[PDB]
């Protein structure tokens, strides 16, 4: 009984245009271990030709504390072809023992209100219920364990 592990399951019902990114997550804690949120990081892979200044994002649920707790930031992805960008998801705060299940909702957007393309986002799921999704990535402390990077 000796390792880490998380699992994420995600869906959107956004269509393949829409102002607005849903990021909403569900991840798991698939190891024997407790997981302290803090040591946490996901992300949301995505192309887009705007500034990461250029985009806002927001959080409106996080099962395990509140909202505040959940920290977001852009950043560039230089250099693949697969994507250009990612939304990181940090915590401030939140544990998650084995089997048990965490959820936040949120949302990105652009400055300027245009539309997103989504069909070339790496890590969009246009669904309508949960499966593993591979396309978004999580770490615990800064080493991957769940998903695939582009
Ligand atoms: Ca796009």
């Amino acid at each position: 009984g000796s390792h880490m592990g998380l699992k994420i399951q995600y869906y959107s019902r956004k269509p393949h245009d829409s102002a607005g990114i849903d990021f909403s997550f569900r991840m798991f804690n698939t190891g024997n271990e407790a997981i302290d949120l803090k040591d946490v990081k996901v992300r949301y892979y995505f192309k887009e030709d705007v500034s990461i200044d250029e985009m806002n994002w927001a959080v409106y649920f996080y099962s395990l504390g509140s909202e505040k707790d959940v920290q977001c930031r852009f950043y560039e992805l230089p250099g693949k072809k697969e994507a250009n960008k990612y939304l990181e998801i940090t915590f401030k705060s939140g544990t998650l023992s084995p089997n048990d299940v965490m959820y936040i909702t949120g949302e990105f957007y652009k400055n300027d209100w245009t539309k997103f393309e989504q069909r070339d986002d790496y890590s969009y799921n246009p669904a309508d219920s949960y499966s593993d999704w591979k396309r978004m990535t999580a770490y615990i402390s800064n080493k991957l364990v769940w998903g695939i990077e582009p």
